[PDB]
């Protein structure tokens, strides 16, 4: 819901072999992850797919933003919060 | 939606080291696939999480039932329509 979302980013540029164990572990350093969500589209070829990270405090979203652009799976990962384009 | 729900199964018994890729390959001769979810909210030491698949076609959906209880990365998995407990 609306308050899992406020504590949760949108990590943009997975792939379609990214596992929520690696996710959880780029992740760790911002705080407890609660949940790993990951969306594909494509699973094979050039990859199509992003996840959510829900965090157990408000707090780690913000810190979690200086993680974009970072290397994970050796690609630069866009990380926004979730509810970004969403009103509030 | 409730229309890419009833093309959707739920997937149980899902590990933490699952890939979107893995999946789809799982269920490559049931259909074409849209869209692999994976939701994990255990990380390390014992898993817990599980996936949706939402095929093309919603008859991928009944030919998908028969691999209820087949072995994906040496555990037996549970396939169930995705709106099971859900009216309709």
């Amino acid at each position: 819901g609306m308050e899992a979302d406020a504590r949760s980013i949108y990590v943009g540029n997975v792939d379609y072999g990214a596992t929520a164990e690696e996710l959880e572990a780029h992740f760790h350093g911002c705080g407890s992850v609660n949940r790993v969500t990951i969306l594909c589209d494509k699973f094979s070829g050039h990859p199509k797919g992003f996840a959510y990270i829900e965090f157990s405090d408000k707090e780690s979203v913000r810190t979690s933003l200086a993680l974009d652009e970072s290397l994970f799976r050796g690609r630069q990962i866009k990380v926004i919060p979730k509810r970004t384009n969403r009103p509030g």
